[PDB]
């Protein structure tokens, strides 16, 4: 029931892609990102750090929108929201509705777009230079349900699309990437990946 945007790679200009740590697939860990699957695996709610990179530096007043929508064609017109459990329990952080699935951690200054037309849900923060012994600026984004969750995602594979926009909302460039929320990225990495390799 909702218009389906682009998901196409788009480096524009200022040659704008996104960039992850090497985390590792250790039991422990919180968050890993797969290369080869160009897929996010992270528990719920912890801090997933996503570089920008870009080959020039953009004006001031350009931000960064997060948006999610499902991966397979038979959901992507539906918009991906909390399950009716998670959006009913109390964390809200006072800024991002309880509905979103995706947050800004630590930027006072995130914004929680509902589109009054499509329904879709975002997260927009402007663009910051790189801290001082960095080459990359961060943004650390939480995933508020699990893949699983019953009623919401139930499932179902997502994608995170990452828009560099200037101050109007105007398209600069475009990436993204598969996100799996679950109890043991580290894990579930490692079996998704010896699956490709089969
Ligand atoms: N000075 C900068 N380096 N990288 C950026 C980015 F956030 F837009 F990517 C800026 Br603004
Ligand atoms: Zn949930």
């Amino acid at each position: 029931s909702s218009s389906v945007p682009s998901q196409k790679t788009y480096q524009g200009s200022y040659g704008f892609r996104l960039g992850f740590l090497h985390s590792g697939t250790a039991k422990s860990v919180t968050c890993t990102y797969s290369p080869a699957l160009n897929k996010l695996f992270c528990q719920l709610a912890k801090t997933c750090p996503v570089q920008l990179w870009v080959d020039s530096t953009p004006p001031p007043g350009t931000r960064v929108r997060a948006m999610a929508i499902y991966k397979q064609s038979q959901h992507m017109t539906e918009v991906v929201r909390r399950c009716p459990h998670h959006e009913r329990c109390s964390d809200s952080d006072g800024l991002a509705p309880p509905q979103h699935l995706i947050r800004v951690e630590g930027n006072l200054r995130a914004e929680y777009l509902d589109d009054r037309n499509t329904f879709r849900h975002s997260v927009v923060v402007p663009c910051e230079p790189p801290e001082v012994g960095s080459d990359c600026t961060t943004i650390h984004y939480n995933y508020m349900c699990y893949s699983s969750c019953m009623g919401g995602m139930n499932r179902r594979p997502i994608l995170t699309i990452i828009t560099l926009e200037d101050s109007s909302g105007n398209l600069l460039g475009r990436d993204s990437f598969e996100v799996r929320v679950c109890a043991c990225p580290g894990r579930d990495r490692r079996t998704e990946e010896e699956n490709l390799r089969k």
